[PDB]
């Protein structure tokens, strides 16, 4: 019944010296799940229920850079198991969409390509999918 | 040389349920440290050299809630070791201080408020400053 809603966070400036996305990102969830990818991919995970609704949003640690996410691609969207849509105002955008699970339960990769400061990097975290 | 930005995320939805926002918040800054409230007092800290520049900025994880901060106070403040001042466009203000320690080295207490949808909220980070 409750969305769960993913705050993916950015150290920007360390992204863009590196061009490394993933370990330089954290997850932060109403789950109160918390996710560093420099600690690994693994880390970079949501859990959630058949029929839940999912919102992403983005920010970077510092005011200076700005964020978006521009795309999602992969295995959670070529099977439909759930397809994000952009949302909100300009300035604080958002992504959501509902997942449906063929009630299997899963583990779905997906491809998030964020735009930072206009350079674009992709990183590939998952959802955890229970009935 | 560089500046150490902080970022606090709010779990706002649960904090506001609780009036609990110690064990609602994270922080994540630029020195690549995370730390849980939710799992104690003890990790809401911020590490710093002497000399430094710090800047703290707060989020929400959900894009429907809106959180400032209002005030800091306490022994870091009323020492005069680091007095951030409020900063930045309306939308995304933050907050930033240089950190003036007697060339002493020391732990800081502070109070931050933060306004969580109107709700005022204290707690209690700190600050580790090393020479």
């Amino acid at each position: 019944m409750k969305k769960v809603e993913i705050l993916m966070v950015v150290d920007a400036a360390a992204a863009l010296a590196s061009r490394d996305l993933q370990s330089n990102i954290y997850l932060i969830d109403t789950n109160k799940y918390m996710g560093s990818g420099n600690e690994g991919q693994a880390e970079l995970k949501t859990a959630c229920k058949d029929g839940q609704l999912l919102c992403w949003r983005v920010v970077a640690i510092s005011p200076d850079n700005e964020v978006d996410i521009v795309e999602f691609n992969g295995q959670m969207i070529n099977d439909r198991v759930c397809i994000p849509t952009k949302q909100g105002l300009s300035g604080d955008e958002f992504w959501e969409g509902r997942v449906e699970a063929q009630g299997q339960a899963s583990t779905q990769q997906y491809n998030a390509t964020l735009s930072i400061d206009g350079s674009r990097l992709t990183f590939d975290p998952f959802l955890v999918i229970s009935l």
